[PDB]
């Protein structure tokens, strides 16, 4: 079947199907040009046996690209433009057209935390203040919610949309947690408004959380308190990311990270989302564990490896960065068909 993914008890259903997932990010997928692409690297996802794809659904910019390139959104103090062009959102409904071909789903955050592709910076730009005051910034929360209607009116009836996620990432950096609880509140609120078929998320690392070791992605210095965004109403599942080498922590670390969050999700009633998790040293040696604990904790629904690599008929490789784990390498050996094969 292709139904609309729901929750059933604390595990997912998708297509019909009650139990745990694995996916993967490819954030790049997005803005392939060339369709035949999209199709290649969806076909190898799905012959993985991998069932979700974590895509940008952003592409901000303050000054027009070259021609020919592609743009989502142009940010600009004196009216802003969402292209549905061929450079624009037409590139992402090839997107959703070939996970709905793929029997794939798709995770879609609306805005970065992060500069690249425009992000929260893009809107400081355009619309003055900061990246912490951005939350409140009413110029930029009206053209933030005016992108998120552009985009979430395309694909509100495809079932080929596992969740809509407020951002990737966001942090309000030496904020009060509350700021960070109010938008999200009103934010999904309006997702929910817009499209009563889908589930939606905040896109958080899951930062802030007392039943840790104090080391800092635990204490609350980022804006963010996992247990009060994941108790918001309009948010159905949690989300954690997990970088030990940009953290500062040791990998074997990461396990107690997967359980403290599991409980929290579980606490709260809802499933959580592993959501990204990338080690840049022995990859398959150290992430091995991690894949392990997330099967086999309560409260966890699926993981999603950071990142998809892959290759195309041209010749030309994807984008990459160092936790990349490229399609039919050993890395994919270990990562993705030895751990599809222990889901089931
Ligand atoms: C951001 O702007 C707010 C409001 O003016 C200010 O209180 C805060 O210090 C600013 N952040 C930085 C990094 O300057
Ligand atoms: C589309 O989904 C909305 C719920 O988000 C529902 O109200 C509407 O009837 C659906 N459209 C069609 C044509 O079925
Ligand atoms: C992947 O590896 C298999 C051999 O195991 C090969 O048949 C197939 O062509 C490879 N895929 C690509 C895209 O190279
Ligand atoms: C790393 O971290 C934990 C504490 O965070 C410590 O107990 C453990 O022995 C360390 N493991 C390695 C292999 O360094």
């Amino acid at each position: 079947a292709s139904s609309f993914v729901t929750i059933s008890g604390t595990q997912f259903n998708i297509d019909g199907k009650v139990g745990y997932f694995a996916g993967t990010n490819c954030y790049w997928c997005s803005f392939l040009t060339n369709h035949a692409d999209v199709d290649s690297t969806f076909s190898h996802i799905s012959s993985s046996g991998l069932k979700v794809v974590r895509v940008w659904g952003f592409n901000d910019v303050n000054t027009q690209p070259s021609p020919g390139q592609i743009w989502f959104q142009k940010l600009s103090a004196t009216g802003s433009t969402i292209n549905t062009g061929a450079d624009g959102l037409q590139t992402l409904d090839y997107v959703v057209q070939s996970a709905e071909q793929h029997n794939l789903k798709l995770i879609i955050p609306f805005v970065n935390n992060w500069s690249d592709y425009g992000g929260i910076n893009a809107y400081v730009n355009a619309f003055g203040g900061n990246a912490t005051t951005w939350y409140t910034n009413t110029a930029a929360q009206t053209q933030y919610r005016k992108y998120v209607q552009a985009v979430v009116s395309r694909y509100a009836n495809s079932t080929a949309i596992f969740a809509w996620e407020l951002g990737n990432e966001p942090r309000c950096n030496g904020c009060s947690t509350d700021v960070i609880v109010q938008w999200a509140t009103s934010v999904s609120q309006y997702v929910k408004s817009l499209d009563s078929n889908h589930l939606v998320t905040l896109g958080d690392e899951g930062l802030g959380l007392s039943t840790g070791d104090g080391a800092y992605p635990y204490t609350y210095g980022e804006g963010t308190d996992f247990a009060k965004n994941v108790q918001i109403k309009s948010l159905d599942f949690g989300t954690f990311h997990l970088y030990p080498d940009s953290w500062g922590t040791n990998y074997t670390w990461g396990n107690g990270w997967i359980q403290t969050h599991a409980a929290a999700c579980l606490a709260a009633g809802k499933p959580c989302v592993f959501e990204e998790y990338g080690a840049q040293q022995n990859p398959c040696t150290n992430e091995a564990p991690w894949q392990t604990t997330s099967l086999t904790t309560r409260g966890m629904g699926g993981d999603m490896f950071w990142q998809w690599g892959d290759t195309f008929a041209n010749g030309a490789q994807s984008n990459s960065d160092p936790y990349t784990v490229w399609y039919n390498s050993s890395n994919w050996q270990c990562l993705v068909k030895n751990h599809v094969d222990a889901i089931n």
